[PDB]
């Protein structure tokens, strides 16, 4: 029923939406011509290619004028728009998955569409994308109850029709969002960063997320440092960057399934300095967190053998420091941040 | 207010009561002589010595004719009889302590008294025994509400009365109970231990515990195999043993506040094969939880590369068999264990 993971932590991959398709009800035959205000259920099983397993998913998702966005029964997001797309992260069923949205129009007489990628990460550390397209079902009704569940069965729905694609159709194309936010969360360092510059050298900081009573599946990461960083999951390295105008992010598909520790070592090279991260992580249940950077976090200014191990002793170790929330001066908000 | 803690792992030391005290009221003035059926206070407050940090406890207590042990206001344990002392394991504060026991007479016309061993661990690794003796402070009257607290202040109570010594007083020299129960546990072995023999070879097992919302501070372990182990916490050596018929006794001074995971490798020269272990770990409320070698470990008959680390995947480990519960043949119930 399982797989093994070997997959390892990696650059992270952009869901993108070039070859997705809009999707609605075709009660109006004119794609993307008018619609009447209404909202609209979309489902999709899909299976895992046989022998591997599914691990956990990049969705990105755009709408005219909203959607829900459910896995396997549990609602993951609500948006809206189709200029930007919305990034959502979920855990995966190993064989087989199912997804659904509620469409809404809001608007009379306006298009009405619904447009997704579902970037898929599986066991064996590959990767396949699927679509909103025609053999999404749907219904000429408002949803059913409970249609986004797995007990509801669709075979007697009829076909999604398709209201454009990704490069030709009225809406034009949507602009990825970022793959995680920066706005949120702050740059950090030792205490000895004081009046906007820090001594020279290397300092650590530790993170823990530790729910025992849930299973952690997958964590994407997004990090930037002044001057540079080395990031560790668990003791084993992820990535390493050294710029503080272009961020690094990471897929990391084989959490442990309770405890999990984050670990920088970060330098500065002189002046001002920073860390900055945001951590997504999800859960078996459909549900997720994020951890940012803030004072929770434990830092050293003399960093001891081993500080990337998980169990460590973190006697001695401090609060990390809040230099600012991402924005402030010297760096400012123009990070560039890798589309979802 | 806290110390770091340099104590590791080490063999087992236990608490004897040698220089010990037995203690009551003196309402009557002959020790050991006729007393009244009733209920009264004993309580001490010990002191860290300077320098260093206490960190938990080894208690063995005997009462005439029975009695309730309170540490730091927290109900520990409650035991009766002075042929054999109970054992107590807790965790203690870094400076101060306070230890508070309500002894209790049964039967008219006769001896009365409370005796107890503590022996304190501290943050460096030393330790030191204190005692039942006259300095504990007691009343000729039922324990007040909430005696055992800190709260309660006890500097007007009269000073307890010593009724003997161990090696001199109307009980006799209680016998120390074993440090841990294999009573309540079972020898466990891979899946191919069948028809009362396994193959020769090596095997490992492992258990964590992770009570995300307590704080965990030490561990006692007993373990006995046939034929050898070696046992490990996140990923340190502990110790190791070849003997079934006399177990090993080991003290975990430095456990990881909320994950720790203990791991065995067990070696079968031949024939009859099987690990057994108690475990008891202390938490900073006074609490305890105790974890018996069972079902609920995991095991593997080819050990891998970091089997003992603390966050490996432990995707094709096996529940381990139960060969029998303590007592079954071929090895029986005569253990050796160290006295607590
Ligand atoms: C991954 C997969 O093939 N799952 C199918 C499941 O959808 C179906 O309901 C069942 C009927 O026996 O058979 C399983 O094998
Ligand atoms: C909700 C739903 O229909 N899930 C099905 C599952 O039962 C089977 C599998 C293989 O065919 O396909 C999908
Ligand atoms: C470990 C120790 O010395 N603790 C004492 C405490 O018992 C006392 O109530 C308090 C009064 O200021 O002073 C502290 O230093
Ligand atoms: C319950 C109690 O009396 N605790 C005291 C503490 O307040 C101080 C310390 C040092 O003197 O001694 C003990
Ligand atoms: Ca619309
Ligand atoms: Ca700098
Ligand atoms: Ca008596
Ligand atoms: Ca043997």
């Amino acid at each position: 029923a399982t797989c093994k993971i070997t997959a390892t932590p990696r650059q992270f991959q952009p869901a993108l939406l070039s070859t997705s398709k809009w999707i609605w009800t075709g009660e109006n035959p004119i794609p993307g011509g008018s619609n009447i205000i209404s909202t609209r259920p979309f489902r999709k099983n899909i299976t895992a290619p046989c022998g591997k397993c599914s691990v956990c998913a990049t969705i990105v998702v755009a709408s005219d004028d909203a959607h829900t966005f459910y896995v396997n029964g549990v609602r993951i997001g609500t948006g809206a728009g189709f200029r930007q797309g919305q990034a959502l992260f979920v855990a995966l069923q190993p064989t087989w998955n199912l997804f659904a949205i509620a469409g809404q129009n809001l608007v009379a007489n306006s298009p009405a569409g619904i447009m997704a990628s579902i970037l898929v990460h599986f066991s064996d550390g590959t990767s396949e994308t699927f679509v909103t397209d025609e053999s999404w079902k749907t219904l000429r009704a408002a949803p059913p109850e409970n249609f986004q569940l797995p007990s509801t069965n669709d075979s007697n729905w009829p076909s999604a029709a398709v209201q454009g694609a990704y490069q030709n159709s009225v809406w034009g194309p949507p602009v990825l969002p970022p793959v995680l936010p920066l706005r949120g969360s702050n740059w950090i360092w030792t205490s000895d960063n004081v009046n906007g510059a820090a001594p020279v050298g290397s300092r650590a900081f530790r993170k823990t997320v530790n729910q025992c009573t849930k299973v952690a599946v997958c964590a994407t990461v997004l990090i930037a440092a002044d001057d540079r960083y080395t990031l560790y999951v668990n003791g084993a390295t992820v990535g390493s960057g050294s710029s503080y105008t272009v961020a690094d992010a990471y897929t990391i598909p084989n959490l442990h399934p309770t405890f999990n520790t984050f670990a920088i070592n970060a330098t500065n090279g002189g002046g001002p300095a920073g860390v900055i991260a945001t951590i997504l992580i999800t859960y078996s249940d459909g549900s997720n967190e994020t951890v940012v950077t803030d004072a929770s976090w434990k830092a050293i200014q003399t960093i001891p053998q081993g500080f990337q191990p998980p169990l460590i002793d973190e006697f001695g170790w401090e609060s990390a420091k809040i230099i600012g929330a991402f924005g402030v001066a010297p760096w400012g908000a123009g990070m560039v941040i890798p589309s979802a």
